[PDB]
């Protein structure tokens, strides 16, 4: 009785031939997952919007439909059967039981005649088309997904709302098609093998918007939270009488043109359709409103203008008009409202021997102006002499007379005009129409029609009091929002029934297909949501429903907002708020201190880029192709490519700029040393490998391949559908190109070797003028020194420190095994790609290629549609150059922070904290990346520390004693002086002390013996 | 060098390298490609046939298989109206049409403004609608000779009451009473009841207002799917390899043709790409399909060393490897890099300082006057004596002082955007 | 309601506003442990474990820092304690802040001048969709609608690019404040 | 209005173009905060005397 499709149910859109692509489209399909019916082995079923029909069957017992609204021999029906594939439309009489051939008793006048394991056939009727989708598929509706070809087109014109099944131990299926967006996948070959339906949940909402069919973990934005319209209003006022129309265009005598007839029109209804027995009008024009829509309006200030005049000056009744009417007679506004209806009439007004009753003005000394009337009788003066009342010669009586005989030419008949003038939707109206009201329905979001203004939203009781004169009441934005009910007078205000945000959160398609949704304007403490569920989360944030809560405190994962976090773990997805670290506590006393006994050398890796990829355009190769129309139409634009290239010329010169300033700071280059001994340090990771195609060193290497990015493509290269592929000579094959730096890869490593000599010859002397060589273990201790530790202290543990460098040093190379750097050349390479796909957009023309647009119009139809696209490829242009400027100065900021960095970490020893790495800065090496630098900072760690009693000053004998240098400590019973940097106790005496007191007044002396 | 000239709008130019347009080829000759037909379409038997239809019961026919030369038409047959709606009238001699069907009729003089996409009125809301996406024709003529008898011609009716608007291209021919008053109407007629049919009376005398016109409507498609209705074009070889003009079934257009591998499925003729350009097609005579590719690629730069130097320049073509025909002109000296080839210049294999940065480590320079390129040097190469019981120590000093200069602030400007766009 | 807030004027046409992902609470929590540490331990908490040293001991390192002795602190300690708790109250006393105020008032702008166009006309015969498609049939309402599309595409299209020259700006103020904390706060500075 | 909706997907590379935008700003505040104050990761409690 109820089956569930999952994805069947899928034609071809179009006719046209597409393969590795996926592609987008709206059409009437079958919704995904969505309840059919089952029927087994006859009913008359509907036929909403065309119909999804499938039988599973083994012997060849369904046979045939018939459709129609009702199935007698008052109305045409449609039947295919099978017996000879036998296709007809006539006027049947069937059978209640209708099986095969005793289908039908009659068969009356036909217009259409056509004799000629599971089965899935789809039906349409559009525009007088009953079209008709078929596929077979050899093998309780299985699954898959296949798509049906087109089969049939008949033109058989008829109207269709039932159809019925012909039947000769099977079953088959109905479902109905709504209109719908899918996104369908084709292959190599192709065929259709994936859809995505995109209104069926926000991770396929997501997916559309992506254009994929996988998504990776995170959050993201969907469309606000939406709400369909119930039902529909009709409000018009109540009026009974009809317009008069015998009045107006049946009346026994009309008026002349110098003299025309205006009158009034109000409380009637116009229903012109009373008019179609007994008028035919040769002239039928209106200007601010379509002739299909005065049915469903209503009129403000109607009037109706009547008057004769002969059958070639009829063309003069039309806003923008010279001629002896337009001028002398009547003249219509530029912005003219209403509509002008002319017929022909040599039966009434046309005499034999002439009639003479019809009048119009010859002469005048200027124009009218619109709706001005003039009917004086005074002479014209047309030779500059006084012309009182005689006449000849230069003067002429204004008014002129017509002459309607019943055998003149149609140019010389009498015609009679009359022209409609009105005003629509701002005030009140009288005047409505052939609608019928409905009730009125209030706090649901339906659809209305106030006198004749349509709209949708919830209509709600209002407090404001509007004026006799007014009716409707406008918003900031200019739209409507409140309104006044034409029959209980009553005023409504009108609010709009789509309101909220909505966020979808997934650990990744790739991982698991279940989501949480994060509804952002409810507080469900709720009804304003697509599902509810078992679990259901308030924050601060929104609501959530999908995830668990959990109360325990992890770091960040996915982040929600404010303050909280979710995760995937049988498996779920929970909500936490996140951690801000460990808790940990200080114990503080004013006599007590720790001190360092110990410590660690570590190395750590900081990233920065440098550059980015240098883009040439040529505007008139991705405009307009390769068109000579185009490119001569291009012309009268001609300032706006000249512009871009300046600035993407600006760009990339900037950024061998960057690279210079960055790596090119010495101009002498120091040979690797040629005996590699230095106090027991191995630096054999970090210097250049003689040993390969390049002088890149071990961790260069491991970091050139952990980034994915120049190269010379021939026109042969990629000649043919090798170029449909490729999505680089995509890109060029529409003038788009990519420059090359001007230093190369092995040029930079250069520069990078010249600087680790250097620093490990010479210490910081060399970024000073001339190099001078130390041995490495005295720099070391110079380095020491500059810390605030002793030098004795380094000579002391040179084994460990030298093991604990290489150590560390092997540890990094150990975890490479950068996304800083990758980011850049993903962006570049996404910029130029929607770039490219941006040129199928009609951007309001008929059309997005140029050669059909030329195929099929001529020139200066085909500049209307040129011109728009020219426009929107513009503007797209614009856009990339703009975005880049930008992503530009931002580079800029992190190479200017490079190289200052390579200046004060690498050239010298840092004072300032945190900038050459964590801890005490000791030295720093630089190694070149794709597009970047990556610095390894050396770092004092203090560690193993120990408690210890401490005094300000030591009282011999009356007089204060200061150590001059570090902190006197105790360790119970001794009193001893040390530095604060590592534990080095010894003994207070008068060398390593000053006096400076009396002993009377710092507060926590302690007295002892120096 | 006279490019960049006309793009800098000057007469000189500064030393330097400048981008270019990208290389262009022009097409050699042109190609028609229809398919093979031999009769001519039946014009006679739908616009010289005895009797049309009414235009309650309006008649409806297919056209397929012929040669669309409507020039035979001009012999006999003068039209009042004939517009064209989704094409223009001067195109119709080079195109091909696909789903071809004449629609015909007989009404009076002063309907045919009726038949359009958007009238309103007694035959456009109860009789023949059209769409509003309509491609095709409409063509009227006076008849008053054929369709007026003395006394009065009443073959020819309309309806005049129906419940509600047909939809576009939907007939109806039912002869059910109508009712007009919301009373029962079961077959009587009288004060609420009337036949829906009416009839015309076509008297030989009327008014031009009240006469016979025949009407005929075209409706048809383009340039999407195969075609069999062709106009009266003659075709030519085909040629490949080679940039051409070309005309497949209507469809004009530029490129290179090259022989393809993929499968159209029957009912399809053309394919497209990302870009929504037409990339595929099916030859209409020996049923092949060819693969469409631009032939216009590569980009172009040249170097001068200034206008008011010297007039030689040396050209860069990025996207070739002479090691080699995609260049303007050869010279007698040819540099591959790998950035291009750079025709115009001498290499060298001394290495200087930068003057003109080409990229990929070489620069260009003005030398009997020649222009060099060479690759750059990244400066002197010393050494250091190190070793573990050694350490050099200053003398001596010298007192320095450096300039360094910085931008603070540009100029400030304001704008009266009515003076600007609109004058005065 | 609506026809005042001003708020959701902006969010009944599509304008949203989203929260942070720390709170306020948070911030301060930071901001004391911060304070904690720079007081009970100097600076050596900045660069690993926390070692705790009394405080005046370490504003006598602070005075070394600076070149003077620091015998010179010890000889006036209550002094020097009395001047900076005076310092501190005028500060307070003193709070009775434009530079965060002016990118509150920025955003809000922006959004409302958003709100604000959608009343133009772009060259069409009206600004309001329903009013155009309730007189005009589909083919003569196209060429309104598609006026209409392209002047208020070109209006988002501007708002998104100011947003994103003082997402630039602000991005520039973050980095200095970080330095600054890192410098000034976790050691003594002598620049 | 859906006539306005079925008419804007001419304009659909747009829409999108717009909201990367939009959503690169958003991460970015959230980076700025994380950067100037999370500096140290362990949390010390106010002195109790
Ligand atoms: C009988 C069906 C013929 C239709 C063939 C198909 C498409 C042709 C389309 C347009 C040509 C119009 C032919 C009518 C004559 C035009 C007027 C003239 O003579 O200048
Ligand atoms: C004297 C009555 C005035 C008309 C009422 C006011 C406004 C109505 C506007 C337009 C509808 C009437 C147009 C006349 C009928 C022509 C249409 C037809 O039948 O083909
Ligand atoms: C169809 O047949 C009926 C019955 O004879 C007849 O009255 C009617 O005129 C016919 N109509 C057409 C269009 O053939
Ligand atoms: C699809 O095309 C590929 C080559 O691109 C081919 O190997 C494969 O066989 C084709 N699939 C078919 C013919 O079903
Ligand atoms: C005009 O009046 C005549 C006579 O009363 C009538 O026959 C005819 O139908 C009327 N026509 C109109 C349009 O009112
Ligand atoms: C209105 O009157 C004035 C003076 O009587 C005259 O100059 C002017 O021409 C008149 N307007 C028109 C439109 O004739
Ligand atoms: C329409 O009828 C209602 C009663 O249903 C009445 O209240 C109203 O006054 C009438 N129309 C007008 C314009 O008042
Ligand atoms: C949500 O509703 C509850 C119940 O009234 C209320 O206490 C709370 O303040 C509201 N807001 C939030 C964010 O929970
Ligand atoms: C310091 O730590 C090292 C380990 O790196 C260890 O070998 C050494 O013994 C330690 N020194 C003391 C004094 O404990
Ligand atoms: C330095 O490290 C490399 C890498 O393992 C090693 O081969 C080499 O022997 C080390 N140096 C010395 C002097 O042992
Ligand atoms: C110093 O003493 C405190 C408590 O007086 C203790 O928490 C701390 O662990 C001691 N230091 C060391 C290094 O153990
Ligand atoms: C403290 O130092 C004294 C003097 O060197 C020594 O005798 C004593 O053993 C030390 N005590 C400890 C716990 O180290
Ligand atoms: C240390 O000072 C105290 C306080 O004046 C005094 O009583 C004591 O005798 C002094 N110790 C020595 C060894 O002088
Ligand atoms: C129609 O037929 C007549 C007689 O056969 C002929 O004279 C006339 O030219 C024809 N008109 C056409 C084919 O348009
Ligand atoms: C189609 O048929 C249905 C039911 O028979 C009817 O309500 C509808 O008006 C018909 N359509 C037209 C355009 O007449
Ligand atoms: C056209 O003629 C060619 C031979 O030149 C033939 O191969 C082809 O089949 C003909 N047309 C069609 C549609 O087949
Ligand atoms: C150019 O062609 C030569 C000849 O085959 C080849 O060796 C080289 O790799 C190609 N590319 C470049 C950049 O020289
Ligand atoms: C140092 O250089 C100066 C020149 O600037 C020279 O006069 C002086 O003699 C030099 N000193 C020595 C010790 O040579």
């Amino acid at each position: 009785a109820y089956t569930n499709s999952f994805t069947r149910g899928v034609y071809y859109p179009d006719k046209v031939f597409r393969s590795s692509v996926l592609h987008s489209t709206q059409d009437l399909f079958l919704p995904f997952f969505s309840n059919v019916t089952w029927f087994h082995a006859n009913p008359v079923l509907p036929f909403n919007d065309g119909v999804y029909f499938a039988s599973t069957e083994k012997s060849n017992i369904i046979r045939g439909w018939i459709f129609g609204t009702t199935l007698d021999s008052k109305t045409q029906s449609l039947l295919i059967v099978n017996n000879n594939v036998v296709i007809k439309v006539c006027e049947f009489q069937f059978c209640n039981d209708p099986f095969l051939f005793r289908v039908y008793s009659s068969a009356n006048n036909c217009t259409f005649e056509y004799v000629s394991n599971l089965r899935e056939f789809v039906f349409k009727n559009i525009d007088g088309y009953f079209k008709i989708y078929s596929k077979h598929t050899p093998i309780d509706l299985p699954q898959g997904f296949s798509a049906l070809e087109p089969l049939v087109d008949l033109p058989i014109g008829i109207n269709i709302t039932r159809f019925q099944t012909l039947l000769a131990a099977a079953a088959y299926y109905v479902g109905y098609l709504q209109p719908r967006t899918f996104l369908l996948k084709y292959n190599e070959n192709g065929t259709i093998t994936d859809a995505v339906d995109c209104a069926l949940d926000p991770l396929s909402e997501t997916k559309c918007t992506l254009k994929s069919f996988t998504v990776e973990k995170g959050i993201y934005q969907t469309s606000n939270f939406r709400v369909q319209p119930t039902e529909s209003i009709v409000r018009f006022p109540n009026i009974t009488n009809l317009c008069p129309f015998g009045e107006v265009f049946n009346a026994t005598r009309f008026a002349s043109v110098y003299a025309w007839n205006r009158k009034r029109i109000s409380n009637c209804v116009a229903d012109y359709s009373v008019l179609y027995n007994s008028a035919s009008f040769s002239t039928f024009k209106c200007y601010g409103v379509s002739p299909t829509k005065l049915n469903d309006l209503c009129f403000t200030n109607v009037y109706a203008d009547s008057f004769v005049i002969r059958g070639d000056e009829v063309r003069q009744i039309a806003p923008g008009q010279t001629g002896k009417i337009a001028d002398y007679n009547y003249k219509l506004p530029d912005d003219f409202t209403g509509c002008v209806i002319a017929w022909n009439s040599n039966n009434l007004d046309s005499k034999v021997g002439g009639n003479y009753n019809y009048l119009y003005r010859l002469f005048r000394k200027s124009n009218l102006k619109p709706f001005e009337r003039d009917i004086s009788t005074e002479i014209y003066q047309a030779g500059s002499t006084p012309c009182n009342g005689v006449e000849g010669f230069n003067c002429y009586f204004p008014l002129q007379s017509y002459g309607f005989q019943p055998t003149n030419g149609v140019g010389y008949q009498p015609y009679r005009v009359v022209v409609l003038s009105f005003e629509l939707l701002h005030a009140p109206a009288t005047v409505c129409g052939p609608k019928k009201s409905t009730n009125l329905v209030k706090n649901k979001c339906v659809n209305f029609n106030f006198n004749g203004l349509t709209g949708t939203g919830v209509l709600t009781e209002s407090n404001k009091k509007f004026l006799p004169f007014q009716q409707f009441g406008r918003d900031i934005a200019d739209t409507t929002d409140a309104v006044r009910d034409p029959q209980t007078l009553e005023i409504l205000d009108i609010t709009p029934c789509s309101f909220g945000g909505v966020s979808v959160i997934t650990p990744g398609t790739n991982t698991s297909n279940q989501v949480a949704v994060l509804y952002q304007d409810v507080n469900c403490t709720t009804w304003r949501v697509y599902s509810t569920g078992s679990n259901v989360f308030q924050t601060r944030a929104g609501c959530l429903i999908g995830a668990e809560h959990v109360n325990n405190s992890y770091e960040c994962d996915i982040p929600i907002g404010a303050g909280i976090c979710a995760s995937y773990q049988s498996q779920s997805i929970i909500a936490y708020t996140m951690s801000l670290g460990a808790e940990n506590s200080v114990a503080y006393s004013n006599n007590s201190i720790a001190i360092p006994t110990n410590f660690t050398i570590s190395v750590t890796t900081e990233i920065l880029p440098v550059s980015m990829t240098k883009t040439s355009v040529d505007c008139t190769m991705y405009i307009c192709g390769d068109s000579t129309e185009c490119s001569n139409l291009l012309l009268q634009y001609g300032s706006f490519c000249t512009q871009l290239n300046r600035a993407l010329t600006g760009i990339a010169v900037e950024q061998d700029k960057n690279t210079q300033e960055v790596f090119a700071q010495v101009k002498q280059i120091y040979k690797t040393p040629p005996i590699k001994d230095f106090g027991g340090f191995n630096f054999s990771q970090i210097l250049p490998d003689p040993s390969k195609p390049s002088k890149r060193s071990f961790i260069e290497d491991l970091l050139f391949n952990k980034v994915t990015l120049g190269f010379i493509k021939q026109y042969g290269d990629c000649l043919g559908d090798i170029a449909a592929r490729d999505l680089i000579c995509a890109q060029k094959f529409n003038g788009l190109t990519v420059l090359p730096p001007l230093l190369t890869d092995e040029m930079i490593a250069q520069y990078t070797s010249a600087l680790l000599a250097g620093t490990i010859t010479s210490g910081w002397t060399f970024g000073a003028g001339a190099a001078l060589q130390i041995p490495f273990a005295m720099q070391m201790a110079y380095r020491f020194n500059g810390i605030g530790v002793t030098q004795n202290v380094l000579y002391e543990n040179q084994k460990l420190i030298a093991n604990q460098f290489n150590s560390a040093i092997g540890k990094i190379q150990d975890s490479l095994s950068l996304g800083k750097l990758q980011d850049v050349v993903n962006q570049n390479a996404q910029a130029l790609n929607t770039l490219v796909k941006q040129l199928s957009s009609n951007f309001g023309a008929i059309s997005s290629v140029l050669n059909d647009i030329l195929s099929r119009l001529d020139k200066v139809e085909a500049e209307v549609q040129i011109d728009r696209l020219i426009t929107g490829r513009l503007q797209s242009l614009q856009t990339y150059v703009t975005q880049q400027l930008i992503r530009a100065a931002e580079i800029r900021a992190s190479a200017n922070l490079a190289a200052t960095k390579m200046s004060e970490c690498v050239l010298g020893q840092s004072k300032r904290v945190d900038f050459c790495g964590k801890g005490y800065h000791l030295m720093s090496f630089p190694q070149s990346a794709p597009h970047g630098v990556v610095f390894l900072h050396v770092t004092y760690v203090p560690a193993q520390e120990k408690n210890f009693t401490t005094a300000p000053a030591i009282c011999h004998d009356g007089k204060a004693h200061f150590p001059r240098e570090g902190v006197f400590v105790s360790n119970g019973t001794h009193w001893f002086v040390t530095q604060r940097n590592f534990y080095e106790p010894q003994i207070i005496t008068t060398d390593n002390t000053f006096v400076s007191g009396n002993c009377d007044v710092v507060i926590g002396i302690v007295n002892n013996t120096v």
